[PDB]
């Protein structure tokens, strides 16, 4: 009837919007802020705000937004819900430098210690979506939020079940129920999607697109957007030296990665960020070269009779990743470079063992809210919530700081390219791809986002015809 069914990968175990992103993806939680299908950051909860001086942030929420248990959206539930994500977040604490925040009816103050220019933009970021912490439910399996559509029914890792919450501020939710079921093989959801048991699905592995588009009861939308696949090092492993990653980075072919895996849905990556983006100076393009690969790895000892072992993980939510692997284990051979590649079915979770890996395929939404600060402090730091092989220069830490503190947006892109500069020294990452997110559905499904954030999908206004 009116009923969606969504199939994603990338399974989670909890499901409070602090652990995930999936809430504010399926139309369950909102942040305070968002950004517009143009990338701009708007008011989202938000009625008007104000910084009368660099430590404070004065905000007004709207008065007509009530949680989906019928609660008014007020500024105190909006306080109680980000001390609680900060709180029980690494990635949302480190996000948000907040000193004290106090309430009084729908206004909010938010102070900082000192200038922090990204705080509003990070209050856009789905981590810091708002939920009702009064709420008599296990957050981690059905937060209450403020979005169209409420969390009825969590199954762990498996299946969401999302009810119409008629009292949606916006307007009238169009459909009647959603379910999300988690399914980590791309060819899998595709044929999901093909016998009608999934009616939208997310990272459409490249080598299915023509099929789905040569369907009249489907369409394929692709958006370049600002997702980066990548090489990641373990820099806790004393094996992974610079040499080791200078090797292995000379032993990806970007170029041919980009034409032939992603089949021209990809552009040859340099830094985490996409080079379409105007202000970003890029590195150098590392073309392939495996005897320099080979001279490297002799730098440290390493021949076709003691060759490198490179335990190597992967897995298949993003399709295009595991492609990579194989390729890069072919050619590794060729530069005296033994690769054990293994497929994890949870790569979050498996990744938290420092010990269990040497290298990991990755991808990550490297600049989803227009400013380069939040991957540096995810990625670059120590303890950032995305830096899983501890990669930390101190050289490098003093400039991210610097940045942390830079008002003009002129001198916050010198140093964000200065970083980029810095950083690429040490090889943190391998960065391998820009590379479209595709997205495909039945034809009768209208007005779900696919937009350069990567982020959003289901609104109220998402429906069936
Ligand atoms: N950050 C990786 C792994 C992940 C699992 N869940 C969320 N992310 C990716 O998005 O592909
Ligand atoms: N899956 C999203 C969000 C995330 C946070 N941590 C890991 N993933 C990304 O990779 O960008
Ligand atoms: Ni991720």
């Amino acid at each position: 009837g009116k009923d969606l069914n969504i199939s994603l990968p990338l399974k989670t175990k909890s499901i409070a919007p602090y652990e995930t992103d999936v809430p504010v993806k399926i139309g369950a939680a909102e942040s305070l802020f968002k950004t517009n299908d143009q990338g701009k950051i708007e008011k989202a909860l938000v009625k008007s705000y104000h910084q009368p001086n660099d430590t404070t942030l004065d905000i007004e929420l709207k008065d007509n937004i009530k949680f989906q248990n019928g609660q008014k959206l007020t500024a105190e539930k909006v306080k109680s819900s980000l001390e609680n994500s900060m709180k029980k977040s690494d990635l949302v604490k480190y996000s948000l430098p907040i000193s004290s925040i106090t309430a009084k009816g729908q206004k909010l103050t938010i102070k900082t210690n000192s200038a922090y220019p990204e705080l509003v933009s990070e209050l856009a970021n789905p981590f810091m979506a708002i939920y009702d912490t009064d709420a008599k439910s296990d957050v981690n399996q059905t937060p209450v939020g403020t979005g169209p559509y409420q969390i009825k029914d969590y199954k762990q890792s498996r299946k969401i079940s999302l009810s119409n919450f008629k009292d949606y501020w916006q307007g009238k939710p169009k459909l009647d129920h959603i379910t999300v079921t988690y399914q980590e093989d791309g060819n899998n959801r595709v044929r999901n999607l093909e016998s009608q048991k999934d009616d939208l699905i997310t990272d459409v592995p490249v080598n299915k697109v023509q099929d789905i588009e040569n369907n009249q009861n489907l369409k394929v939308s692709k958006e370049s957007g600002f997702r980066t696949s990548l090489l990641m090092y373990n820099h806790t492993n004393k094996k992974m030296t610079k040499s080791v990653r200078e090797a292995l980075d000379h032993i990806i072919d970007r170029q041919g990665i980009a034409d032939h895996i992603y089949q021209g849905y990809a552009k040859p990556a340099t830094s985490p960020f996409n080079d379409k983006i105007p202000y970003i100076k890029e590195p150098k393009l590392t073309k392939q070269n495996i005897e320099q690969a080979k001279m490297l790895l002799a730098k440290d000892g390493y021949t076709k009779e003691h060759p490198l072992k490179i335990k190597l993980i992967t897995y298949d939510g993003r399709p295009e990743l595991s492609k990579i692997a194989q390729v890069l284990q072919s050619d590794a051979k060729k530069a005296n470079i033994e690769i054990d590649i293994k497929s994890v079915d949870d790569i979050e979770g498996y990744l938290k063992d420092r010990s269990a890996w040497d290298a990991t395929m990755y991808s990550f939404g490297t600049i989803p809210r227009g400013d380069t600060g939040y991957f540096f402090n995810q990625a670059y730091k120590k303890d950032g919530a995305i830096n899983k092989g501890d990669y930390n220069n101190s050289n490098v830490d003093d400039l991210i700081n610097q940045l942390n503190h830079t008002v003009d947006v002129k001198e916050r892109h010198n140093i964000s390219n200065d970083i980029i500069k810095l950083s690429s020294r040490d090889v943190p990452n391998s960065y391998i791809a820009y590379n479209d997110q595709i997205v495909a559905a039945n034809s009768k499904v209208k007005n779900y986002k696919v937009t350069p954030e990567g982020i959003y999908l289901i609104d109220y206004r998402t429906t069936i015809e």
